[PDB]
């Protein structure tokens, strides 16, 4: 059950005035493709709140990468969900090697311990078969991002949906003969050239707690056929998320200001705002 949004004064929109002409803003299943000025952050807050939303962000940070969650947390502390329930995980070899870093009210962190074929498919074996029950009783979305980022603008619930995943930076203006796909047929992962939607980015998906589990015990259950027929796809995890999303649509998709490299690409006209970012 939804209340009522409060009485609210915001500029009226527009149906002959787009608030984005130059790039698509709505999938071929009617999902938004989520850019700055497609969206009223005051209306969607609301929302939320009334449903006092809570956002779980899992982090992987194992070996030399744990020297890069300082940052990341801190960024994520300035511009991600804030407002909103937080719970931050923390998954890592090295729980002493966390950063004490100072969160806002209504925000947790929990650092989880963990122990190369298994190195690859740790991270969907974690979501879907350790953290299942856990993830159910204390989160109502679950986002999955890399450490090796900072924040540097607004992430918030504008890209809450049942399933998303996050246009990869590299390929977002490609043909899908160009993108990275796995091609070859032995694999679960495979996607033949003529099929494809968007090359997504395995460093950011997310949606309720229930569809992320589909799709991490999906995509780990693919791997591990792969493993036992002696191949690996080409970009790992990636690869099956890609295959999940195109059988799968996602319910948002969200533009590539939320996964940017500016060092490799820059800061084109198309990008009004850098959300979340490689760390050079």
């Amino acid at each position: 059950f939804m209340v009522s949004l409060p009485r609210m004064v915001y500029p009226q929109p527009k149906v002959l005035t787009p608030c984005r002409k130059d790039v698509l803003v709505v999938t071929p299943w009617l999902a938004p493709i989520v850019w700055e000025g497609t969206f009223n952050i005051d209306i969607l807050n609301e929302q939320f709140r009334l449903q006092n939303t809570t956002i779980g962000l899992t982090v992987f940070a194992i070996k030399k990468y744990v020297a890069f969650l300082k940052l990341f947390l801190e960024t994520a502390e300035k511009h991600f969900m804030v407002g909103h329930r937080v719970h931050y995980y923390v998954f890592t070899d090295q729980p002493a090697a966390v950063p004490r870093v100072t969160l806002g009210t209504g925000r947790q962190l929990s650092v989880l311990e963990v122990g190369w074929q298994d190195v690859s498919m740790r991270r969907m074996e974690m979501i879907s078969d350790f953290c299942e029950r856990r993830f159910l009783s204390e989160v109502d979305y679950l986002v999955c991002v890399d450490v090796d980022m900072e924040f540097r603008d607004h992430v918030g619930v504008e890209i809450l949906t049942p399933l998303f995943g996050t246009l990869h930076p590299s390929f977002y203006g490609s043909s899908r003969e160009a993108f990275t796909y796995e091609r070859r047929p032995q694999s679960q992962a495979y996607i033949p050239k003529d099929e494809g939607d968007f090359y997504y980015m395995g460093a950011f998906f997310g949606g309720s707690v229930q569809e992320v589990q589909r799709l991490t015990r999906a995509c780990h259950q693919a791997m591990m056929v792969d493993q036992a027929n002696g191949i690996e796809a080409v970009w790992h995890d990636e690869s099956h998320l890609n295959k999940y999303l195109l059988r799968h649509k996602p319910t948002k998709v969200l533009s590539p200001e939320y996964l940017w490299d500016q060092q490799l690409l820059g800061w084109p006209a198309v990008l009004r705002k850098l959300r979340f970012t490689a760390v050079p």
